[PDB]
């Protein structure tokens, strides 16, 4: 929309306030133009129709419980965007300053959150496995690093290269969460998930076992449910991911910690430089030790603990 930008406030998901770049034409749009060439929130009305309508208020406040969820979609994708932009240095998941678009009450009681190719859509949850899907910043920045994935490697969604999909966005969803200094862990969707249930949460990075991924190559799953089981295998990848990191003995291999800043910066790069639609899981520690060989050199420490993390989990 043509209008003024302003600034208004909304209570989120969890009933906290905030503040959301806005703007201003008769109505109070969901539309940030501070960001690249701006983020967009919509309301789906609880179709399944897509984008839906771009949200409108009339006075600048959203504190209307039908409202948290837009708050949370569009000012996640916010400081996500600039994750991305202050720290690797992207302009939008395109490279460009695309505009970010993102649809929130879509169907009535859906229990998830995905990436279509061209927009963000979440769900509200049956509210008992899951709340409003837009609630947790790892949810969307998980959600929006899957855009940045589809404009880099365009890892194919099934087999390998899509569990190396999925752990990507759960690497850079927990990167996000850091960043913003919200309450971080190693954990994903722990902020939406199961509101009668404490301490629990969809997946584990720290120990993936908890919930009964494997954290290991040769309890790789090898059927056919989720696409060649894409969110289960994705638990080896974040094993490796959270070692390198953090450090530990996996299985008898013991792993020095180089820190998230540079486990950040060597997985970005190994996708954006090397990985292709149809990288492996051995491609993917030929990519990671290639990217901390180019940044930090050959015979680093960086180096060194990124081959201790992918041999601990199995890989290769
Ligand atoms: C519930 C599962 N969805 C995801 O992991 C998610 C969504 C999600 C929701 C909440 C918190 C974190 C992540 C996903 O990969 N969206 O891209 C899922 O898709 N399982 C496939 C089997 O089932
Ligand atoms: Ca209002
Ligand atoms: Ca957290
Ligand atoms: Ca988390
Ligand atoms: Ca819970
Ligand atoms: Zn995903």
């Amino acid at each position: 929309i043509t209008g003024t930008s302003t600034v208004g406030v909304g209570r989120g998901v969890l009933g906290d306030q905030k503040n959301i770049n806005t703007t201003y034409s008769t109505y109070y749009y969901l539309q940030d133009n501070t960001r690249g060439d701006g983020i967009f929130t919509y309301d789906a009305k609880y179709r399944t129709t897509l984008p839906g309508s771009l949200w409108a208020d009339a006075d600048n406040q959203f504190f209307a419980s039908y409202d948290a969820p837009a708050v949370d979609a569009h000012y996640y994708a916010g400081v996500t965007y600039d994750y991305y932009k202050n720290v690797h240095n992207r302009l939008s998941y395109d490279g460009n300053n695309a505009a970010i678009r993102s649809s929130v009450h879509y169907s009535q009681g859906y229990n998830n959150a995905f990436w279509n190719g061209s927009e963000m859509v979440y769900g509200d949850g049956d509210g008992q496995t899951f709340i409003p899907l837009s609630g947790g910043i790892d949810v969307v920045a998980h959600e929006l690093t899957h855009a940045v994935t589809d404009y880099t490697a365009g890892l194919i969604y099934q087999n390998e290269s899509g569990a190396i999909n999925e752990a990507i966005s759960d690497i850079f969803g927990t990167l996000v969460e850091f960043y913003a200094n919200k309450n971080p862990d190693w954990e994903i969707g722990e902020d939406v998930y199961t509101p009668g249930i404490s301490g629990d949460s969809l997946r584990s990075m720290s120990d993936p076992a908890k919930y009964g991924d494997p954290d290991h190559y040769s309890k790789r799953y090898t059927g056919t449910q989720d696409n060649g089981g894409v969110h289960i295998n994705s638990g080896i990848i974040n094993k490796a991911a959270y070692l390198i990191s953090q450090g530990g003995t996996h299985y008898g291999v013991s792993v020095v910690g180089i820190g998230r800043d540079k486990l950040g910066k060597i997985f970005y790069r190994a996708l954006t430089q090397y990985l292709t639609p149809t990288s492996n899981f051995s491609q993917l520690r030929a990519a990671a030790v290639q990217s901390a060989t180019d940044l930090y050199g050959s015979t680093s420490q960086e180096v060194a603990s990124v081959k201790q993390a992918f041999d601990a989990v199995g890989v290769k």
